[PDB]
DNA sequence: GAGACGGGCAACC
DNA sequence: ATAACGGTTGCCCGTCTC
């Protein structure tokens, strides 16, 4: 039976065992299966083969699964196409993990007390959940969790700790100072609990060196419900008579082993432990044999070997070796400290790591309910805000329609504690337009009309319906035939003579709050990104400084970084590695711990009557100290439950249609939703009098959000919508890995239903079941399930069978990995379809935005060449197919909308240094210039300088125009190989004041 | 050795 | 071409320059 780090050659016949960490099965030709494995005993991996002799070791080979493990009998053989060396398996069985056992007796088990998770920066490598279900199954009463400086695994622990029914201490290592050395701070209880948040609050902000720290003197403020230890070699005391000693509440000692970074010699830490032994009796404090966890297993050492390597010799950890700080079990604790005699080792290994655990409470580190936030008016104001603007636009008294969908809203957002973020969503709205930016619509807040009748949402949710901007009649269908409102044909109201305005999308308000209203939503909305800071910064002004805070969140390794950190380890210690190893290797550092960010626009809304430590730790993302915001320290998704968030996000669709508008003059309000010109480019080119050939494309939609995409392109190829409504549906399928391919596609083409029958939004999925019969809260519970990607349960399922529901609808619910909400769907499009109106009737204006505005990656040169030039760069770049670069990818798409720029007349001029603006592209009668940030190398700060420059005075020669226009000479160059500076000699013969 | 700039990556909607 | 979810903010780190 062979360890896999000595299978190094091709070779007739070996024994080989392993954790399968991947496995696939597929068919051959001749029928025979094909079972492909790759398997790890972690001191080294392999990939196995084997090929079935029957069906019924082919259906067996389909049982093989990841986290099995097994034991292979075969031949290693060099596999030419995978390019390593291989194992083909003619045998295998499946065998007991056989895993590090806890041998001492039940009750007299051990306690860990000094733990660390990937939550320690770069420094640990097993996630705490894994870590606590150890715990469990080894028997022990209790666990810690004491990460450095951080608590960011409380929320995962928590969790774990319920499933698993286990007991987490939570702690936190901190770094001291005096007014830098480790202690370990396990929380008693709530108090404790509150106290941690705060000292990692202090440690982050108010008292951030290099690193979060804490002077003592705080700590003492902040010590209620804490107990200290003197934890590490990096501890006050180890470091050396007794008074610093008396300051803990337990004294530590890690396993001789831990210590071997070496002080003098092996000895001198044996009589330490021992000097520390004797303190802790001689002071009636419990001395505790504590690990130093970093990994789960012995052998798991290497993964943290690899992280803390990538950090070079900024790091001195390098130095040395790194210690042995896996999980210990309780008899091999005893045997590492036998040598203080067998009274000794259970007194610090077991009775009093027991005893520590048991001054210990039961603390929940995150609470179970929602916090509403109250400010004085709220709930009188939405009800005043939404009747008055009802009723001026569907009139005094209301349709029995409108006026039951405000009822019924009202008491749901009120009750459910809802009405303060509609009014402040109201605010930040209202103060974004008076400061010149349209807002963009977004999320599911669009299914709730009073939403919209706050101008929180652009969507109607209503019946599709006529309604007259005068006299006020209305015209409501329910017949369910029509689909949006903006579906409808034009036409006057039958009273007053005037033009109908058409509305309404028909969405069901629960897609927002649900039934039971015990959902916890979110107010999404799309400002500019020019304004977005602003709007988050108003907030302040509306809630008080300390009431909001930045949603922080935590960058992990995942699996590129990994696969980095893998290999330039195995380079620098000229490793060559099979595929397999490295696989497993870097699937050993994924999850851990990197940096601290920010959300990209939620603001956390702490009621007044509450505290943000009532919920989180608060920082500062990546640690900087001059950042206008300060973060939490859990993430959203840890707080999901408890504080409602504001989604002020930013976005380009808000910016390229106010620019839109302020070149042209338009309204887009104004503009029609089945305009035949505009509503054709998603199915056609002519409306844009270009043929397919000519721009590579069988559709009108390049540079239309979401449309222009080329998987979206193609759906609309075969889709072709003219609708409103028919484009809402396209958004839906569009969006979402699963939604379409091998889903709605197929059921279209089968014949087993219509494109119009296909699931294409959340709520549809609702909508029908209700229909179909089960109960409404059910309803939305179900799609609620499958727009999260999470499937059917086996409930679910049967009460869909029990209602008639077809086998096709059910499974087809099973495959949607994600889902839109029709009031995200309607919002989209219609911000589409107001950019297209300019696609078509306003080209150059077109252009002109979405260069400026949404391009980042050009190439000049092809550019203003013109359709030639463009052609065969786009033609280089589809070459490389998927094995394109993202940055490729993103040339790509710009260079598809110059191509068709170019076909429908227009041009690209040279940078022009009187004629260029700093970044955006100005239109010149059939032309677009470019803006100096066009040019590679030239950011915005320069190109605003060259303007300032020019606006303060004219360049007086090419050295006139570096020196105040801030041009390094590469960029003078970029210029000067151009032409753009011919007219200007090198430099003056004279300068004067 | 400080600061702009862009690429590559992760988190999130 | 294939298969294909689209679009946004934010952090780190290497490169190039003055
Ligand atoms: N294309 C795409 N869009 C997304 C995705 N996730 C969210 N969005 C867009 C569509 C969503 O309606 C909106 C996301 O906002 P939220 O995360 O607040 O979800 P939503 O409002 O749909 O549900 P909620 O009522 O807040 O639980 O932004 C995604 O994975 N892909
Ligand atoms: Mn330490
Ligand atoms: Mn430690
Ligand atoms: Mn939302
Ligand atoms: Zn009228």
């Amino acid at each position: 039976v062979r360890r896999l780090e000595t299978i190094v050659e091709e070779e007739r016949r070996v024994v080989v065992q392993g954790y399968v960490f991947d496995a696939e099965v597929s068919e051959l030709k001749s029928g025979r299966t094909l079972l492909t494995m790759k398997i790890t005993d972690y001191t080294n991996s392999i990939l196995v083969k084997m090929f079935s002799r029957d069906k019924e070791d082919a259906e067996l080979m389909s049982g093989v699964k990841k986290g099995m493990w097994v034991k292979v009998r075969g031949s290693v053989q060099n596999d030419t196409f995978v390019r390593d060396l291989v194992i083909i398996a003619n045998d295998l069985n499946e065998i007991a993990a056989n895993e590090r056992q806890d041998t001492a007796p039940e009750g007299e088990k051990r306690v860990e007390l000094h733990l660390h998770t990937p939550m320690s920066q770069m420094d640990a490598v097993t996630s705490v959940t894994k870590l606590i279900e150890q715990a469990k199954k080894w028997g022990h009463p209790a666990i810690a969790v004491t990460d450095h400086a951080v608590v960011q695994s409380f929320p995962e622990a928590y969790s774990a700790a319920k499933k698993h029914g286990m007991k987490v201490i939570y702690g936190l290592e901190a770094n001291i100072v005096d007014d830098p050395f480790h202690v370990t701070l396990l929380a008693q209880n709530e108090t404790g609990l509150k106290n941690l948040f705060k000292l990692v609050s202090l440690s982050h902000i108010q008292y951030f060196h290099r690193v979060p720290r804490i002077p003592r003197s705080v700590l003492v403020k902040h010590r209620d419900g804490l107990l200290v230890g003197s934890g590490c070699d990096k501890g006050e005391l180890f470091d050396n008579v007794e008074d610093i000693a008396r300051f803990y509440d337990f004294l530590e000692v890690h396993p001789p082993d831990v210590y071997k970074p070496l002080v003098k010699d092996e000895e001198m830490i044996k009589n330490i432990i021992r000097s520390i032994v004797a303190l802790g009796e001689k002071l009636d404090i419990p001395v505790v044999a504590t690990g130093n966890v970093h990994y789960l297993n012995p052998e798991d050492k290497i993964y943290r070997k690899i992280l803390i390597h990538s950090q070079g010799g900024a790091n001195p950890l390098n130095r040395h070796e790194l210690p042995d700080v896996y999980f210990r079990t309780t008899n091999e604790m005893l045997d590492c400290f036998s040598f203080l005699g067998p009274e000794k080792a259970k007194e610090i290994v077991v009775d009093n790591t027991q005893k520590i655990a048991s001054l210990i409470g039961d603390v929940k580190p995150i609470k179970d309910e929602l916090y509403t936030p109250r400010i004085e008016g709220a709930d009188e104001e939405i009800r005043e805000m939404s009747y008055r603007r009802a009723k001026e636009i569907y009139g005094d008294p209301l349709p029995k329609l409108v006026e039951e969908r405000l009822e019924k809203e009202l008491k749901s957002i009120i009750g459910h504690g809802f009405a303060v973020i509609y009014l402040i969503s109201h605010k930040l709205v209202k103060k974004s337009l008076d400061d010149g930016y349209l807002v963009g619509s977004r999320g599911s807040v669009g299914s709730s009309f009073v939403a919209t009748m706050t101008e929180i949402t652009e969507v109607n949710p209503l019946p599709p319906h006529y309604v007259c901007p005068n006299c006020k009649h209305s015209e409501f269908f329910n017949d369910g035939s029509v689909g949006s409102g903006f579906d409808l044909p034009d036409k006057n109201c039958p009273r007053c003579g005037t033009k109908y305005k058409k509305d309404g999308h028909d969405i069901p308000f629960e897609t927002f709050l649900g039934f039971k209203g015990d959902k916890v939503p979110d107010i999404d909305l799309n400002f500019s990104g020019e304004y977005q800071p602003r709007a988050h910064n108003y907030t302040k002004v509306l809630f008080g400084e300390d009431n909001v805070y930045r949603a922080g969140t935590i960058g992990t390794v995942a699996d590129k970084t990994a696969y980095g950190f893998v290999k330039a380890y195995a380079s620098d210690h000229n490793l060559e590695l099979r595929g397999a190893e490295i696989d497993r290797l870097a699937a050993g550092c994924t999850g851990v711990k990197r940096t601290t960010g920010q959300h990209p626009g939620g603001i956390i809304v702490v009621p007044d009557y509450m505290e943000i430590y009532d919920f989180t730790p608060i920082q500062y993302p990546a640690d900087d100290t001059s950042s206008e915001w300060r973060t939490t320290h859990f993430d959203f998704h840890s707080i999901h439950d408890n504080l409602l968030k504001l989604d002020i996000l930013g976005h380009d669709d808000p910016t390229v249609i106010r620019m839109l508008q302020d070149l042209s003059g338009i309204d887009p309000k104004t503009i029609p939703t089945d305009d035949p010109d505009v509503m054709g480019i998603f199915s056609s080119t002519e409306p844009l009098g270009v043929t397919p050939e000519q721009i590579m494309c069988n559709v009108g939609t390049i540079g239309i959000p979401e449309f222009g995409t080329r998987f979206v392109r193609q759906m609309l190829e075969e889709t072709r919508p003219k609708t409103f409504s028919e484009l809402v549906q396209i958004s839906g399928l569009s969006h979402g890995t699963d939604v379409w391919l091998g889903n709605a596609q197929e059921l279209i083409q089968n014949g087993t239903c219509t494109l119009s029958e296909v699931i294409g939004c959340r709520d549809d999925i609702m909508v029908y079941l209700i229909y179909r019969g089960l109960e409404p809260s059910l309803a939305f519970k179900i799609m609620e399930s499958v727009r999260k990607g999470k499937g059917l349960t086996p409930e679910f399922e049967a009460e869909m069978r029990k209602h008639d529901v077809p086998e096709w609808y059910i499974d087809s619910c099973k495959k949607i990995k994600y889902m839109f909400p029709k009031a995200h769907a309607a919002a989209y499009v219609l911000m589409a379809v107001r950019i297209a109106y300019f696609k078509v009737h306003h080209p150059l204006l077109y252009y002109a935005s979405y260069f400026t505005v949404r391009a980042e990656d050009f190439d000049l040169d092809a550019m203003i060449k013109g359709s030639a030039a463009i052609r065969k760069r786009i033609e280089e770049i589809n070459a490389k197919g998927i094995q394109a670069t993202a940055k490729e990818k993103s040339l790509l798409t710009v260079l598809e909308v110059a191509l068709e720029m170019c076909e429908r007349g227009f041009s690209f001029k040279n940078i022009d240094l009187y004629r260029s603006q700093a970044t955006e592209f100005v239109i010149d009668g059939n032309s677009l210039i470019p803006p100096f940030n066009a040019i590679p190398g030239l950011g915005t700060n320069v190109a605003q300088a060259i303007v300032r420059a020019r606006e303060e005075g004219e360049f007086l020669s090419k050295e006139d125009l570096q020196q105040r226009g801030k041009l390094s000479k590469t960029l003078l160059e970029y210029l000067e190989s151009r032409g753009c500076l011919d007219s200007l000699p090198d430099h003056n013969q004279l300068s004067l004041f």
